């Protein structure tokens, strides 16, 4: 049960579960029930399915990228109504910009993905970006960040 160091493929049952991931790339797949579903270094592609799940950062360089590669998660499909997206161990000066530690959101030309980039160089000059494939950015909500509260304005 949950993963280890290297990489691995883990599927959910029907029921509730907590899921790491653990070093490495890794897929991991929630199924029904509501999910707790950590990411773990390297990159992974998280997968929540229905119930109303939490994908979380389990390192402060879980999701990040540089020139020497991406190591970013990717959660897919996404249930905007119900999922949740823990982001606070990278940090961010910023939630409206898209540059210098500060968070924006970009879309495909198709809208069939969604991207979220900082361009980070606080110190090191890693980056700190996620992304999302298959979401649906057709009814999402500012409820699913950690940050939540943004109204319209
Ligand atoms: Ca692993
Ligand atoms: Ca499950
Ligand atoms: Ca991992
Ligand atoms: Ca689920
Ligand atoms: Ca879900
Ligand atoms: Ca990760």
């Amino acid at each position: 049960a949950q993963g280890t160091d290297g990489n691995d493929v883990l599927i959910g049952s029907d029921v509730g579960e907590q899921i790491s991931g653990g070093a490495g790339d890794d897929r991991l797949d929630g199924g029904a029930g509501d999910d707790l579903l950590d990411g773990g270094a390297g990159r992974d592609r998280l997968t929540g399915g229905l119930g109303a799940d939490t994908f979380r950062f389990a390192l402060r360089e879980d999701s990040h990228r540089s020139p020497l590669g991406t190591f970013s998660d990717l959660i897919l499909d996404f249930d905007p109504s119900q999922d949740k997206i823990d982001v606070s161990a990278l940090g961010f000066i910023g939630l409206g910009n898209g540059y210098a530690g500060t968070l924006a959101v970009s879309l495909s030309a198709d809208g069939l993905r969604t991207y979220l980039k900082s361009y980070d160089a606080d110190a090191q000059g890693r980056s700190f970006e996620l992304a999302l494939d298959g979401n649906h950015a057709a009814t999402l909500s500012a409820g699913n960040i950690v940050f939540a509260a943004a109204t319209p304005g």
